[PDB]
């Protein structure tokens, strides 16, 4: 539908407030009479707070007391059942005139509804209000004479008045000042949406219960430890919630009855009190030290319920957020012996009670605008899993306890991984090319200036030149530098060492002498590839051949016909290439990268993206990033052309549009910060033409994925990710859809790739938790050249491919997976 504006949108969840205000404000109850006024106008009369009215005066809303105890009672099962007691619940009251008890009576059997104003009613005061209307129906059948209230609540009132002026006010205060100083805002549990710049007052609830077994467990275990059944679930709740959060600290509320005096227990009214309790879980701490850690927090707390928690709030945080509640935003509430809620005051709000037969059940409440119903289920399953563990042994660390389901476990470990694709596993990456030279031999494979070489003309040149490598000693893993501008010759040196059997490495003259004279030296290469006009010099026994010019005249004398499998003796296994990572601060590292998992790379990329041979690819990323390996490889590979950019040509502004629309450029790779500024160039609305865009190295911002489709409404943009030691990228994700989100993600991993999302002991977290990225599969790097003991700390065992022998790449990254089985890149773990 047509959007609203941001004054419309503000404005209208500002009106969802209103039917906030509407539900969160009254007490409703339900209570059936399977039988057979004298009790209802009873119960008013001796309850001096149900007759008060409540209006403004001098400045100061006032108290004024009746004497009429006028009940105002009034008068399709599955219909009238559902949606008559929740319109009971949504009927606003009047302060001033009216009462603020509200009934509907209507039929042997009959259901009598009762509602009450939170002014005047809590949850305790209607089990109160039932203590009464069960005892004073079976007195009238057959208010001050069978049993007389001590006080009423207007004298409650008054004694509080006065101690919120004294001092024990101030001392209650200097604690919640000190106890929650510097606790966390807000809690950082992973949503499955953003969370909104007002907050949603929309909920729904699911049913939780902890069996008969558990139960008694828990009972053994608070007996034990002299907790009670509640502070054990909030031991194990802050347990979980901070190890979702990946936080330290987490506070949960709890509304207290605040009847502590044996005074008021007969009482109705406003009673309930909120308590902040703040745990802490830093140091690794264990089941029994967790609860010992509960129990004094909470006794130290339930001392502390007479201060309101308004005014906590106000002074730990006098300026607060609009998005989300103050100081804690998840309840625990205890109810100790209804329809379905549908309003969320928090993020989560957890319901428990002890039931008849022992066992505990109960409902959690959710935000719907934060999580998905799945979602939370999965949160209440890690809960009951948590608590049975800590039954299991109360002696181990609570924050090392299996919290996952077998069901989460095996779609996050294998229905998520199932990217096994049946790829020719014998063939390299040169091979490829060639069997494209045999079904194309006369069509344009390289374009470069003007100058042109067919799919034929270039097979010749690259195995002239790769004859030459072999005298040279080249064969496999043997490596061979290539210092070179962007030309024809470029890939003609590429798929010569690949011919020869050997594995090149980049080696870019732009990079300053002292980096490419450490690159040629560590890679020890049996040859250096050179342009004609530089003057890069290996020495060490390194030859040097010519790659253009009059110097490299000798090697066209070589035969232009392939070499044979058996000569040059390459097989997948073996090296096709060595590019080089700078790690943060140190010398470069040479990533070994080998045959097989680079024919994996390509072929999963053919079979996304469906190149056809009627189109070009640019050229344009410098050869020393991973990202030109498909540039290469991908068209040569499939029968489509090569477009060689110019050399440092993209210094003029203009000449990455006029080549796009000269060339006819379908295919195009940017990174994120590049792709910005080419839909800010001018003239980027000509390129209709183009086709896809790839983006990988950096994250893609949503806004700039939509401006692209402003700009190129026909393109179709995609986001990769993966590092040079696994083999370019290992995720993908369509920009396709309708609607893109602000963070996009990075998608599912790649055929014969798999994705692992652990944390700090090697273990697999819930769905939305972040931890550290590993990939497993054939695109996993062989290693870092020279560099064994860095090899053995980042390229560690696959426990999970069922493959001996199977190796998994630690990133260094952090990431999450989402509902939809998708990864989200969330910055280094560092
Ligand atoms: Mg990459």
């Amino acid at each position: 539908n047509a959007p609203l504006s941001f004054a419309q949108q503000r404005l209208w969840f500002i009106a969802q407030m209103s039917r906030e205000a509407s539900g969160a404000y009254h007490v409703p109850g339900g209570l059936r009479l399977r039988g057979e006024r004298a009790a209802l106008d009873r119960i008013m009369a001796r309850h001096e707070v149900l007759r008060t009215r409540f209006e403004w005066h001098e400045g100061e809303p006032v108290q004024c007391i009746d004497a009429e105890a006028r009940f105002p009672l009034v008068r399709g099962e599955a219909a009238e059942l559902a949606h008559w007691q929740q319109v009971e619940a949504r009927s606003p009251f009047d302060l001033g005139t009216g009462p603020l008890i509200r009934g509907r009576l209507l039929k042997q059997e009959h259901v009598l509804l009762l509602t009450m104003h939170h002014i005047v009613s809590d949850g305790w005061s209607m089990s109160v209000l039932a203590h009464e209307l069960g005892t004073l129906y079976r007195a009238y059948a057959q208010v001050d004479p069978l049993p007389a209230l001590p006080l009423q609540y207007a004298d409650y009132a008054l004694w509080q008045r006065r101690w919120l002026d004294g001092e024990r006010q101030q001392r209650q205060l200097a604690y919640w000042q000190q106890q929650l100083a510097g606790a966390p805002a807000l809690v950082s549990l992973p949503t499955d949406r953003p969370r909104p710049a007002l907050q949603d007052y929309r909920g729904d609830s699911i049913e939780l219960t902890f069996d008969a077994g558990l139960s008694q467990g828990l009972r053994a275990l608070s007996q034990r430890h002299g907790t009670t059944l509640y502070m054990t679930v909030l031991a194990a709740w802050a347990a979980l919630v901070a190890r979702l959060a990946g936080q330290p600290e987490v506070v949960i509320g709890t509304p207290v009855a605040n009847r502590q005096r044996a005074e008021l227990e007969g009482l109705i009214g406003f009673f309930v009190n909120t308590l902040a309790l703040r745990v802490d879980l830093g140091g690794e701490p264990s089941v029994a030290g967790l609860l010992a850690q509960v129990r004094e927090r909470v006794l130290a707390a339930q001392s502390h319920q007479d201060l309101p928690f308004e005014q906590v709030v106000e002074a730990l945080k006098p300026e607060r957020s609009l998005s989300h509640s103050p100081v804690f935003q998840l309840m625990l509430s205890w109810e100790s012996s209804p329809v379905r809620e549908r309003s969320a005051q928090f993020d989560l709000s957890l319901h428990l009670h002890e039931a008849a037969d022992g066992t505990v059940a109960g409902s959690l409440t959710y935000a719907s605008a934060l999580y998905e119903r799945e979602t939370v289920q999965r949160h209440a399953g890690y809960l009951k899993a948590l608590l049975a563990g800590m039954v299991a042994d109360d002696t181990q660390p609570v924050q090392r306890i299996g919290i996952l389901g077998e069901a989460e476990r095996h779609r996050l470990l294998v229905e998520w991984n199932d990217t096994a694709r049946e790829h020719p596993r014998t063939v390299c990456v040169h091979e490829l090319f060639e069997q494209q030279v045999e079904r194309s031999p006369d069509a344009v494979a390289l374009v470069y200036e003007g100058q042109q070489l067919s799919y034929r003309e270039l097979d010749r040149q690259a195995n002239r030149l790769a004859r030459q490598l072999k005298a040279l000693g080249v064969g496999p893993d043997e490596r061979v530098a290539v210092c070179t501008e962007r030309c024809l010759e470029m890939v003609v040196a590429l798929l010569a060492v690949l011919k020869a059997g050997g594995a090149y490495v980049p080696l870019d003259p732009g990079y300053p002498a002292e980096r490419l004279e450490y690159m040629l030296a560590d890679s020890a290469p049996k040859v250096l590839l050179r342009q004609s006009g530089q003057t890069l010099e290996p020495g060490a026994g390194v030859a040097v051949l010519a790659l253009d010019g009059e110097a490299s005249q000798p090697w066209q004398a070589q035969p232009a016909q392939r070499l044979s499998r058996d000569d040059s003796g390459v097989q997948p296994h073996h090296l096709a290439y060595v590019i080089y990572t700078s790690g943060s601060t140190g010398r470069p590292k040479g990533v070994m990268v080998e045959h097989a998992g680079v024919v994996n790379r390509l072929l999963w990329m053919q079979r996304a993206y469906g190149l056809q041979p009627q189109e070009a690819v640019l050229q344009k990323t410098p050869f020393g990033f991973d990202v030109s390996v498909w540039e290469f490889f991908w068209p040569l590979a499939v029968g489509a052309r090569l477009v060689m950019a110019r050399p440092q040509g993209q210094q003029d502004p203009a000449y990455l549009v006029e080549t796009i629309v000269g060339q006819d450029i379908g295919t195009l790779h940017f990174v994120p910060s590049m792709l910005q500024a080419f839909v800010d160039s001018e003239g980027v609305q000509r390129c209709r033409g183009v086709r896809r865009i790839v983006c990988s190295g950096e994250a893609l911002p949503g806004a700039l994925a939509r401006r692209l489709r402003q700009q190129l409404p026909q393109v179709e943009l995609h986001n990769l990710y993966g590092p040079t030691e696994a083999t370019v990228d290992v995720t993908a994700w369509a920009c396709d859809a309708a609607e893109l989100p602000d963070n996009i993600p990075i998608g599912r991993p790649v055929d014969n790739t798999t994705m692992y999302v652990l944390d700090a002991h090697g273990q697999p977290v819930p769905t939305g938790v972040a931890g550290e990225i590993h990939i497993g599969g054939v695109q996993v790097a062989r290693g870092y050249l020279g560099r064994p003991e860095l090899t053995r700390e980042r390229f560690v065992p696959d426990p999970y491919a069922g493959r001996p022998g199977a190796r998994l790449y630690k990133t260094g990254d952090l990431g999450r997976w989402l509902l939809d089985g998708t990864l989200e890149y969330l910055g280094r773990n560092d």
